[PDB]
């Protein structure tokens, strides 16, 4: 059998645009843990997860009951994960909204999901196959994924670095000009609009001005909750049916299903569908029509898998959901994705606004070519961990003053009036 | 350089079958089963076991061809290559005839996937060196627990074509509780479940009392086959008090079920009306079932066996595993994937105790029953080997008995000619 020997469970920042979002504003840095175990016959796997301050904490007090233990013994895993976070009690039960690192209700499935991937990485290395292989083969050989559009400002304040090259953007002229340069450095075939931002009206100018500049592309919009039902009516009045689908525009099983009965358009969350129970009452309700998948917080890619088939039962279209990541996430979406015959829908991703130099693997930034991940026949994820970037990086994270992601804390920077409030619009 | 299978073997067999009664009649002196095996360019060995009737073999035949030079990780290339199949082929099935597990004719694409599923996953296993169950993330115990299976029974088949079984009859209380004693003293089943909807009802409910009064703390359940009417399951509710941990499939339908709970707030298992995932959305929505009984043959192998698991957990269903009619290799795939579930919340299903001790074709014969349970061990995929001699055996006895398909309501016929598939007949 085998045997794991080793676990490193590394917290890194990295560079972030100054990126709007329902909360607030994005932070100069954004947080990361990278996980890698190694066996006693020399394999390693890798592992990508949250890194807020209640996240991290997990990660460093199951590492330490991993010594010794059978990389496919995932069921032991969890029991172990399950223990920790049971002598945890109690914890603190409002986070960052956005920050799925941060949630309580996340502490289990967010903790086993960052060794899952690096358990299955490992088993994939020994094996000299592909992750994907594990979950069952490739449906697809190559993923789509989505150009993730952000309004933003110029710089950050207090300008920590150097001012990034894609400028402000608060109008439908920089929001083209912004995706026309993303496309093209990437070629994604589907756009998402981040909002709640800036007022409704405008945001839904923002894609019909998309719709001209780019015909024929699927166009999501996700106000993250941010919008009464009054307002995501109104708006929806305006939309038409310019959208693929519209996403989390109002908050709540119930106002979500009462919109999608009111307007006929299909409904896609994150928010309302995070977990399984939360899919069990989103069904007698009808609430979404599309789940957004995120292996990171709903438990790994097996329990993704087991989402996707559940979709697929109940007539729920499956697309999948970002957070600020590197290489190893990526790969990690990719893999199961590439595994999910009912993932029809691109994949969102966050790769576009992290910087060239602050990938943590070897060969730089992964490329992606016509929109899409190529899934090679590289053992495992088919990564290598660059040591002396990890090491930059967790340098980084010890220097830049952040613990745990807070949107609406950096706002008030900016606008000191600014208080946390949903629906704002 | 991938792995790569190389050779592919579907073997249709029959071995003797007690004539036990049940709903729709009574089994036939044979039963059939279909063995596979398959091989790689590197030597190692997965193994299945599936239906053997005519229309299944027809389809594992068929599709046998297809899986030579083929990567046997990919499992959804196997599953895009036995819809393909089914899609060329006719359903050759009246459906009122399809009463045995699996037999529906939409059960065509999932019957056929679990049955080189299993051998997929036991030849993954083989070349990995660790138990298959390790491949479905590790074993959550080590042993499963499963009840002992009462069946009424004749004395002998009608005309029997070898000596009778030594069981002798059971249709009475005495002797059903006569050979229970026989299962618990050679397997050590902490659990019993009574095949019943074949004598009347008051009788099959005496017999239940004299099962609880000859054993006690031993949870008893009854499968009538939705033989029972709503107010007949009823009327027997009332006799039984609290005599049962849970009716299995007392009363017809998805709408009879629900209507059954909700007038006694029983426990309602089921592997009749949720057998698929779309009746398991139907049933969710009208609260038919609290307990679904998987069945890893035609939910369509073993990962989707733990995906029924896990949903079950979600809409707050209990969960157990069943098997009929089956062999060695059947009754390890299913301990593997019940041994990778963490909700398992009853005592599995098998027919095992009723085959016959020279009719195995694995090496060693019949698999050991300590306590009432399986061991999983650390042999690798299932920890079998085909014994090729019994093998051959056994698929002489297929050639030879005569039955192409299963008929339990013909064979009854010998008996009484007047008989006709009635349900629910009480
Ligand atoms: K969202
Ligand atoms: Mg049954």
């Amino acid at each position: 059998s085998m045997k794991i020997t080793r676990v490193t469970v590394t917290p890194i920042a990295f560079r972030d645009p100054p990126l709007l979002n329902a909360s607030g504003i994005h932070e100069p840095f954004a947080l990361r843990s990278i996980i890698e175990i190694e066996s006693d016959n020399g394999y390693i796997g890798l592992g990508e997860s949250y890194g807020d301050a209640p996240a991290l904490a997990i990660q460093q007090q199951v590492q330490s009951q991993l010594i010794g233990l059978d990389p496919f013994n995932l069921n032991q895993l969890r029991r172990i994960v399950q223990t920790t976070v049971a002598a945890h009690k109690p914890a603190s039960l409002a986070g960052a909204e956005l920050a799925p690192g941060s949630h309580a209700s996340k502490a289990v499935s967010n903790a086993y999901s960052a060794f899952e991937v690096a358990f299955l990485d490992l088993q994939a290395r020994y094996l000299n196959v592909p992750l994907v292989d594990l979950l069952g083969g490739a449906v697809r050989d190559e993923v789509p994924f989505s150009a993730y559009l952000f309004f933003k400002y110029a710089q950050h304040v207090d300008s920590p670095y150097k001012p990034d090259n894609w400028g402000e953007a608060l109008n439908e002229q920089q929001i083209v000009a912004q995706a026309a340069r993303m496309i093209e450095a990437y070629g994604f075939k589907s756009i998402k609009l981040k909002a709640g931002t800036l007022p409704p009206e405008h945001e839904v100018a923002c894609i019909k001005a998309l719709k001209k500049a780019f015909p024929g592309y699927p166009l999501r919009i996700d106000p993250n909750g941010n919008w009464s039902l009054e307002t995501s009516i109104r708006m929806a009045e305006l939309l038409g049916d310019d959208l693929q689908y519209y996403e989390d525009p109002t908050p709540g099983l119930e106002g979500m299903a009462e919109l999608h009965k009111r307007t006929g358009l299909p409904l896609a969350t994150n928010m309302v569908v995070t977990d399984f129970d939360e899919f069990r009452r989103s069904v007698a309700q009808n609430s979404v029509q599309i789940v957004l998948a995120d292996h990171h917080y709903w438990g790994g890619l097996r329990d993704t898998q087991t989402l996707a088939k559940m979709c697929d039962t109940f007539g729920l279209g499956v697309s999948m959901h970002s957070n600020s990541h590197l290489g190893i996430s990526l790969m990690a979406m990719a893999h199961v994705a590439a595994a999910v015959p009912n993932l029809d829908y691109a994949c969102d991703t966050h790769y576009p606004w992290q910087e060239p130099d602050e990938e943590v693997i070897k060969g730089g930034k992964l490329p992606i070519v016509d929109g899409c991940v190529k899934i090679t026949r590289a053992p495992g994820l088919g990564l290598e961990l660059d040591h002396d970037q990890l090491g930059k990086l967790h340098d980084q994270y010890l220097t830049c003053g952040i613990r745990q992601r807070d949107d609406v804390r950096q706002m008030q920077r900016y606008k000191p009036d600014w208080k946390a409030l949903k629906p704002r619009f």
